[PDB]
C-alpha cells in the first residue's frame, strides 16, 4: 500500500478517491466540504483537517480542483514540498499549469506532471477512459503504475504545459459540437419530433463530419482554402437555422460562428472554404 | 428517344455536381443559370443551355432547383407562369415555412408535383452511393423520382410532409455549425502554438467519435427531462473560460461565445449543477440570439 493524497472530492475527483482505492493505496483526502468524504471513511480513507496536513501524509499529491485560482488558494500555505511529486489534473491554461509547477518547486517538490482528464467521472478507470500526461518522462514513467487506476494515460509531451494546451484545443471541439447539439434538439423538440429517434438518423452524419477534419486541418497547414462549399452559402445556411429556430419560438446559438463567417465575407474571403476561418483568428484577439 | 428530360436551375458548386451526376446517370439536361458561363463544362457533355428559367422550365417533366435560398428561388421564378405537367424537386437549404412557400408557389402555377431535399455532403462527395439526401413530400411523387434521384447518392424519405427535410437540415446543419466552431478554435490555438494541425487531427480522432457515441445518451436525457449527472454546468463554464484565456495568451480571438452567454444564464437560473441536457430548455421556452 502507498501512501497518495488526493486534494478535491468534487464529482471527478470522488471518482479519482475511488479508483485509488480500489488499486490499493493508503488514501488521506482533503476537500473544502469535508462532507464529500463520507463515502470514502468506510473504505478506509483518512480526512486531513487541512491542506498542509494532507500533504504532508504522503510522497505523492493528486489535486483535482475547480480552477488554477482555487488551487492557488488551495496551496497558499502549503509551505514544505520536499520529497513530494504533484499530479495536478485541475483543468486550466498553458500559463497556470507553469504556474502552478513554479509554485510548488519553489516550496521544494521533487516533480509536477500535470494531466487532463478526458472523460466524465462515471468513466474513469474503465476501457473507455483516457488521461493526456505532460511533463518530464522520467517523472511520468515513475507514476505510470499509480496512473494506471484511473485508466489509460498518454504521454503526450515533456513540455509540462502541453497537455492543458490540448485539453482546451479538444474541449474547444467539445464545447461547439454541444453547442451544435443543444441547438438541433431544442429544434426537432420544439418542432414536435422524437429527440432519440433524431440521435439515430443524425449519428451517421456526425461520424462522417469528423472524417473530414482531417482533410480540414491539412489545408489549414498549407493554407488551402479553395473548395466547393464558400463561406458565403455556410453563412445563409447558418441564417437559415436562426430563422427556423425564430419561427418556432426557440433560442438560437452559434452567434460567434455568424459573426466570423460574417467579416470574413466583408475582407474578400466569401469564396473560401472552413479552412479560411482559422486565419480570422490566429491574427488578432477578439471575443466574436 | 432513350435518356429521361431533366431541367436544373442553379449552376453553383452544389447545381454543377448535380449536373454532372445527372449526366453521368444518362439523362437529358436543359440548364439555368444567373451566370450562362457555369455552363461551359456541360456543353461538350451535350447539354442545351435555356435563354431564361421559363424556357429551362418549358424543356423537360421534371424540374430540379438548386439555388442560394428561397428568396433568390422566389426572385428566379418569378416570370415561370406555367408549371403544368411539371414535378418540381427543389434541393435549395431553406427553412420549413419556406418550403411550404415554395409547394405552394408552384401549385398555384399548376405543378403536378413538389419534393424538397437537403443534400448533406460538400459537391464533390455528390453521386456516392454513402453521400445521403433527405427528401419530404408525397411518397408517390417521391417513389416515381427515385430512380433519377439515386444519380446524386442515397436518398431517404423522411416524411410526407413538405416541411420535413427542411426541419431536419436545419436540425442537422446546427451540429455541423458547433463542429466546425469547435475544430476552427481549436486549430488556431494549436497551430499559433506551434503545434502540427494534421498530427492533432489524428491525436483528436479517437475523442471526437467518442462523442458521438455520447450524443444518443444526452438526446434521451433531454426527452426525459433528465439534467443530473457528474459533468456540472458550473465547471463547463470554467472550462470554458479557460478556452478564451489560453486564447489570449497565444494572441488568438475566441468563438462559442453564444455557449458562455447560455452557460452563464443556466448558472444565474440555479441550473448550475445541471449537465449539458439542461441548456435545452434554456432555448426551447425562448426566443433569443445567445
Ligand atoms: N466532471 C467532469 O466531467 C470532468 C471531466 C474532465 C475533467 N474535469 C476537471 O476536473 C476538475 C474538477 O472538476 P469536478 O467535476 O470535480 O468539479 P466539481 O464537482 O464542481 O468540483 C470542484 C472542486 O473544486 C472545489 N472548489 C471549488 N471552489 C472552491 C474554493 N473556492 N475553494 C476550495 N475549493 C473549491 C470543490 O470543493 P467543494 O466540494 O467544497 O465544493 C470541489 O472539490 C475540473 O478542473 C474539471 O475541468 C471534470
Ligand atoms: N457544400 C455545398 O456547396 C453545399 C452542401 C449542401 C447543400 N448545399 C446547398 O445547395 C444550395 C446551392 O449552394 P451552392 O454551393 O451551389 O452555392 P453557390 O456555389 O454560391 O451557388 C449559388 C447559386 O445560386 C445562384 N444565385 C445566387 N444569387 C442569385 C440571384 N440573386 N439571382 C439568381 N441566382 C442567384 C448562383 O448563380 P451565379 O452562378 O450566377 O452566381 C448559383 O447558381 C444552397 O442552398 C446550399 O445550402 C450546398
Ligand atoms: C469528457 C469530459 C466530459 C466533461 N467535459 C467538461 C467539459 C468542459 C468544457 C466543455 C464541455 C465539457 C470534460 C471532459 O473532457
Ligand atoms: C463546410 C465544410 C468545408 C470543408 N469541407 C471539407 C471537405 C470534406 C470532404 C470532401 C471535401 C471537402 C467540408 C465542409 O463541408
Ligand atoms: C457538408 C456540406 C457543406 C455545406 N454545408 C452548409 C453548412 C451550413 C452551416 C454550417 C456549416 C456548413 C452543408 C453541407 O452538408
Ligand atoms: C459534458 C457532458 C455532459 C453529459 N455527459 C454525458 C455522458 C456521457 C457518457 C457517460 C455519462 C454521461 C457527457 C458530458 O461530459
Amino acid at each position: 500500500k502507498p501512501h497518495v493524497s488526493l486534494i478535491g472530492l468534487g464529482n471527478m475527483g470522488l471518482a479519482i478517491a475511488n479508483c485509488l482505492i480500489k488499486s490499493g493505496c493508503k488514501l488521506t483526502v482533503w476537500n473544502r466540504s469535508a462532507s464529500k468524504a463520507a463515502s470514502l471513511v468506510a473504505q478506509g480513507v483518512t480526512v486531513a483537517a487541512t491542506p498542509a496536513e494532507c500533504v504532508a501524509s504522503s510522497p505523492t499529491i493528486v489535486i483535482c480542483l475547480l480552477s488554477y485560482d482555487v488551487t492557488q488558494q488551495t496551496l497558499d500555505e502549503v509551505i514544505d514540498l520536499s520529497g513530494k511529486t504533484i499530479i495536478n489534473l485541475t483543468n486550466g491554461t498553458p500559463q497556470q499549469a507553469v504556474k502552478v509547477a513554479t509554485l510548488v518547486q519553489q516550496r521544494g517538490a521533487e516533480s509536477y506532471i500535470h494531466g487532463a482528464i478526458m472523460v466524465p467521472p462515471i468513466l474513469l478507470g474503465q476501457p473507455s477512459s483516457v488521461t493526456l500526461i505532460s511533463g518530464p518522462k522520467t517523472a511520468y514513467e515513475s507514476q505510470k503504475e499509480l496512473l494506471s487506476s484511473i485508466g489509460t494515460t498518454r504521454h503526450v509531451s515533456d513540455d509540462i504545459a502541453k497537455a492543458s494546451l490540448l485539453d482546451n484545443a479538444l474541449l474547444s471541439i467539445m464545447g461547439g459540437v454541444f453547442e451544435g447539439w443543444v441547438q438541433a434538439l431544442a429544434i426537432v423538440g420544439k418542432a414536435g419530433e422524437d429527440e432519440v429517434d433524431f440521435a439515430a438518423l443524425a449519428s451517421p452524419f456526425v461520424k462522417s463530419m469528423a472524417d473530414w477534419l482531417p482533410r480540414i486541418a491539412g489545408h489549414v497547414r498549407e493554407k488551402q482554402y479553395v473548395g466547393g462549399s464558400p463561406l458565403t452559402m455556410q453563412l445563409e445556411a447558418l441564417e437559415n437555422i436562426s430563422e427556423t429556430s425564430r419561427e418556432l419560438g426557440v433560442g438560437v446559438l452559434l452567434g460567434s460562428m455568424r459573426e466570423v463567417m460574417s467579416e470574413a465575407v466583408k475582407k474578400g474571403k466569401g469564396g473560401e472554404s472552413i479552412a479560411g476561418l482559422v486565419p480570422m483568428l490566429t491574427e488578432l484577439d477578439k471575443k466574436w
